[PDB]
């Protein structure tokens, strides 16, 4: 809850992080013995029959961990793996085109799902419905149905919707965090809770690299296993992990766009006669992936004319605007450096590109106040708002080329 937050201890928070990221590696480690164990000592059994165990599974572990909304973003992910692998057999014109999840097909998969959770007889329901479906029964027939494939792709849209499941919680965490920062603003309290939503941040990009480094492996292992098939392969996997940078560099995008939108709607909400002596702004990232963000913000001292509430107002909005804009930058940045050395060769510039955006905005976000409280503090007459629009412009101009 966010109660619960609200109570909660640093320590008991850090658990929670690791928590979450020890559920998740033993959800995979438990995956691969699984699908090891159905390739390997169950040879008797058909595809179906295997699918119909790791479905199984599917329903222990997302009941036991996550919502039953996932069953909805397994149905997707896995469809479009298998639609991506067809595409690159037989041409994206003979292949089934990208889904398009209606309400209703959502509603029934979380449904059924749900029943699975309750009775032994919903579970067999669920399998039924999901086995018999007759878009993905398309799909897997262009696959020719095979086993080793096809269980790959499974483990690949397992992990990848379990990541999605993780992100959300991190996300509601966040924006719980971001809350009580708000309702404690101004305190050390609402720091406490501002260092919380980057810690957040920090886990979302461990999140998101182990999508990355686990789909990888699943392709390493499938090309040691089907060698003669070591060039369809490394072209579904450029396809899939061309698929995973767009997503990264979507959010880039509106990443960027967000806080800058952030900065217009804070310089507007100013103030002018609150003007800064300093702003630091220091990102540290622990050699096993922990974010932290610190931020100091100091405003000018003397009869201004500003009042010690519409100042102690601009310094936090200030404060949260760099703590959440260089936390969401720095872990996208955690993200694309990964993510370069995963890319097919082709796409290395547009990384180095990205991290460039990324660089380029937190270091230019941070430098718009850091040269305007150096402007206020030489003696310049000019207002805050005034310096960040003239920078915002020449920060777009640079971000443009």
């Amino acid at each position: 809850s966010k109660a619960e937050l609200a109570a909660m201890s640093e320590a008991e928070f850090r658990a929670l992080l690791q928590g979450k990221k020890e559920t998740l590696k033993n959800i995979i480690k438990e995956l691969d013995e699984k699908i090891k164990e159905l390739l390997e000592e169950h040879p008797d059994l058909s595809l179906e029959e295997k699918l119909a165990e790791l479905l199984r599974f599917f329903v222990e572990v997302f009941s036991k961990n996550f919502s039953p909304e996932a069953a909805v973003t397994f149905y997707q992910n896995f469809y479009e793996l298998l639609r991506t692998y067809a595409a690159v057999l037989h041409g994206e014109e003979a292949v089934p085109p990208p889904l398009v999840m209606t309400p209703e097909l959502a509603a029934e998969i979380i449904a059924l799902f749900q029943a699975a959770t309750e009775s032994e007889e919903g579970l067999e329901a669920f399998i039924a419905f999901v086995l018999g479906d007759p878009a993905l029964q398309k799909l897997i027939d262009m696959l020719g149905k095979d086993k080793v494939v096809i269980l790959s792709l499974f483990a690949i849209a397992f992990i990848k919707t379990a990541v999605d499941s993780a992100l959300e919680e991190a996300d509601k965490l966040g924006a719980a965090a971001l809350e009580l920062a708000e309702e404690n603003r101004g305190t050390a309290e609402g720091e406490r809770h501002l260092q919380f939503y980057a810690a957040t941040q920090g886990l979302k990009a461990w999140l998101k690299e182990l999508e990355i480094t686990e789909t990888t492996k699943i392709f390493d292992d499938l090309i040691e296993e089907r060698p003669e098939l070591a060039a369809e392969l490394e072209a579904v996997r450029d396809r899939v992990m061309g698929a995973l940078l767009d997503e990264v560099l979507a959010e880039v995008d509106a990443t960027v766009a967000a806080v800058l939108a952030r900065l217009r709607a804070l310089a507007e909400a100013l103030d002018p006669k609150v003007r800064l002596t300093s702003v630091a702004v220091e990102v540290a990232w622990t050699e096993d992936g922990l974010l932290t963000v610190t931020v100091d913000v100091r405003t000018e001292s003397g009869p201004l004319g500003a009042t010690p509430e519409e100042i102690a107002e601009a310094q936090w909005a200030i404060s949260r605007l760099l703590a959440t804009a260089a936390a969401e930058l720095s872990a996208l940045e955690r993200v694309l450096e990964t993510l370069l050395k995963h890319v097919a060769e082709a796409d290395k510039a547009r990384v180095e590109a990205a991290l460039a955006r990324v660089e380029t905005t937190r270091a230019g976000l941070i430098d718009i106040f850091r040269e305007a409280a150096a402007a206020q503090a030489a003696g310049s007459p000019r207002t805050l708002a005034e310096i960040a629009a003239a920078r915002l412009a020449a920060l777009l101009a640079a971000l443009a080329g």
